[PDB]
């Protein structure tokens, strides 16, 4: 349907800006891009789906996400991913554990306020139509 395209066209909208939100944010910039395998070598051996701000907006372009809800999983895997990749009780840790945190709780927040849950029963219609 061009009205259903419309409806992904809007979330895509949408998704960009909450995405732009938590990328421009100081505390975020550990999970805008991938991390460095020279500088952490052992980091795709024990993280098998490695995620980031700048792959969660490569996605939406790609038109990979048709919910906020397969949004926020990328955002849940790039949280989940810190705290199993930094699980000790070492400062520099607990620092990035507490920065995955507050990235989760913060797109959730921004959700919670400005998603229209009509607007995602739509999406979510769409997508399990197809
Ligand atoms: C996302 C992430 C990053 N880092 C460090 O910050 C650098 C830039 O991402 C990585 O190369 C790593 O040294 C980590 O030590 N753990 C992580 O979970």
């Amino acid at each position: 349907s061009m009205q259903e395209e419309d409806t992904f066209r809007e979330l895509r909208i949408f998704l960009r800006n909450v995405t732009h939100r938590l990328a421009i944010d100081k505390r975020f910039r550990v999970f805008t891009k991938p991390v460095d395998p020279d500088e952490v070598p052992d980091y795709v051996t024990v993280i098998k789906q490695p995620m980031d701000l700048s792959s969660v907006i490569s996605k939406i372009d790609l038109h990979k996400y048709l919910t906020v809800k397969d949004y926020l999983r990328d955002i849940d895997l790039i949280c989940s991913n810190a705290l199993e990749y930094n699980p000790d009780r070492d400062p520099g840790d607990r620092l990035i554990r507490h920065r995955a945190c507050a990235l989760r709780d913060t797109a959730y927040a921004i959700i919670k306020e400005e998603l229209d849950e009509d607007f995602e029963q739509l999406c979510e219609e769409i997508q399990e139509s197809r």
